[PDB]
DNA sequence: AATGAGACCAGATAAGCCTT
DNA sequence: GATAAGGCTTATCTGGTCTC
């Protein structure tokens, strides 16, 4: 008797956690095994019908291996620099409203802004 | 000579990524 | 079984200069 449904509810929700707990201690493997099964069991107990703790267990130890494994501080700063890149790429900065380039002062007195800045050196 | 238009430094900083 | 929403990048900001 295999339990598609309730595995994959429970596999789905635990290893999107995972993915983003690891980071916070990055324990070491024995007791990160213990750290995701213990949440598989936290949502099974939810569960109307809650799989077995065998279950739980393995679901479990599939989380913490491939993320033991495959998780690292530089393996983050990979993932953001590729966000940040996408980002910084279709990201404009607007004028910010109290700077002399924007109140546009020589305008005002007249004059231009070449004008203004040579006035200055003096 | 002294302006303007614009291209230029070079340092700093928001916006935007993902999809929590 | 699958890969990271806060560390990071890029675009443009900025006060200034400088030719033509």
């Amino acid at each position: 008797h295999h339990h598609h449904h309730r595995n994959y509810h429970l596999f789905e929700k635990v290893r999107k956690w995972a993915y983003r707990a690891i980071r916070q201690g990055w324990p070491v493997f024995s007791q990160w095994l213990d750290a995701v099964i213990q949440r598989v069991e936290m949502y099974n107990a939810s569960l109307p019908v809650p799989l077995s703790p065998a279950e739980c267990r393995a679901i479990g130890k599939s989380i913490a291996k491939y993320t033991h494994r495959k998780f690292s501080p530089e393996g983050f700063s990979a993932v953001q620099a590729a966000r940040g890149r996408k980002g910084g790429t279709k990201s404009k900065r607007a004028a910010v409203p109290t700077s002399a380039r924007s109140l546009k002062p020589w305008e005002a007195l007249g004059i231009s802004r070449a004008t203004y800045y040579r006035k200055l050196k003096c």
